[PDB]
């Protein structure tokens, strides 16, 4: 993609020297906005080939209020084990937070009903956001969300989402980041029967890992290809009804993709 | 200020008409990112004269975990009065949400030293946020958060800040929410032995309610003027400890101030 790309020219030229938390080095920048009209083409990078398998059984997996890597793994998924303990817990990450905020009173808050209920009923509010960065929790989460905040609009039939991302490994972390979210707008939209609009990237520390130099020179090498289209092939009872067999990606024609290795 | 008439023109070249809270029209746009360069200057608005005394008495009266309107008063402050209930309540809006973030398990949790304590221990941190936007408490506040959430950023010495406002009235609002937020860098910055960054706004739906379109017209006429200087006279024991006679704003040479009504 050409924001993107951008944007990683970016760190490179601005990116001051900064550490990761005891180990790696990082070329950091702070605060950048990147706006993608999803009308245009679904967001999915063309200059390393990206896999949505695992992006949209991580997706359906967060609506589920579901914490634990068992649903992952019945599907080969792996892109949580790292963090997980013994029983494959993850803590009240993401999932929980998105089904079941707990209240100090006892009650368990369902923003993501919460968040169709007001695009339904109230779309012009401005008050549609839903969020993981539970203080009280952050104790016990596996690592702190990096997507910590996201917030809905609704103007001309259109919905637009803007995603807060704390922090941001450009390389493997940014095109994923996108791409989930980016999914969610339709899968929203679709239950609302509204048009996508725009899904906007905010992030907060941008940064590329010293050891990725090589392998960003590489992407920057490739000029980008058109962008695929996602077609949903069935309208299901609600959000928490979708199957991995309910989407499809037409058109997409990747450059090869890159690995990209990470200390330990 | 420049970034911020470059805003103004920008709701009123692109922004959609939408709606108020049953009210009143308003030009719409949705995601927005500007930079401010603190070391060039303070952010306060040239192109009206602003008042800083009310922004100062309303920052303290947030570091103290208040949330009752007395302290205001006591000084003639009269910005909270509409949503303040009899007894001067305003809920557990950001004042409580900064220095006592409730858990589910009975504790309260003090956002604003945990960040200084990060700014001092760990600078590197990416995780150095704090945030209002307590689900458990939205139902019993005044009205929810529009500065919902900021973190804090060290590189060279130099902190910055990067602030979410999901909703902002780009007339009225934002000139003092630039100004609330960037006096905090300053405190924060001052404790903390750092230089000043960047502060960095960004915004949710940003808005000119229809009615202030004239007196929009009138503030883009003006050239602005040079930032003011910031200066802070003491150096307090703790960022619970400053008083409103420790700042003054020196070579502040405004533009009239210009009034906008509100429906009600």
């Amino acid at each position: 993609m050409k924001q993107y790309l951008e944007l990683m020219q970016k760190v490179l030229d601005e990116g001051t020297q900064k550490n990761d938390r005891t180990g790696t080095g990082t070329l950091s920048i702070f605060g950048h906005q990147m706006r993608f009209n999803l009308q245009d083409g679904f967001p999915l990078v063309t200059t390393k080939r990206c896999h949505l398998r695992s992006i949209i059984h991580e997706l359906l997996w967060f609506l589920q209020g579901d914490t634990n890597i068992a649903y992952l793994h019945e599907n080969n998924v792996t892109i949580w084990d790292e963090w997980a303990d013994e029983n494959g817990d993850l803590g009240p990450v993401y999932g929980k937070q998105w089904r079941a905020w707990p209240t100090p009173d006892g009650r368990h808050i369902d923003q993501i009903t919460t968040v169709l209920n007001q695009l339904k009923n109230d779309p012009d509010s401005r008050r549609i956001i839903v969020s993981a960065w539970n203080v009280g929790e952050l104790d016990k989460m596996a690592l702190a969300p990096c997507h910590a905040f996201f917030q809905f609009y609704v103007a001309d039939g259109k919905l637009s989402c803007q995603l807060y991302q704390r922090s941001c490994d450009v390389f493997l972390g940014l095109p994923f980041a996108i791409a989930s979210y980016a999914l969610l707008v339709h899968m929203m939209a679709q239950q609302c029967d509204l048009e996508v609009g725009d899904f906007v990237w905010t992030g907060g520390d941008t940064h590329l890992y010293s050891n990725h130099m090589d392998q960003t020179h590489l992407q920057l090498s490739r000029e980008p290809r058109p962008l695929p289209k996602l077609i949903i092939k069935r309208k299901p009872e609600s959000i928490f009804d979708y199957r991995f067999e309910d989407f499809e990606i037409e058109g997409y024609d990747p450059h090869p993709g890159i690995k990209a290795p990470v200390a330990i």
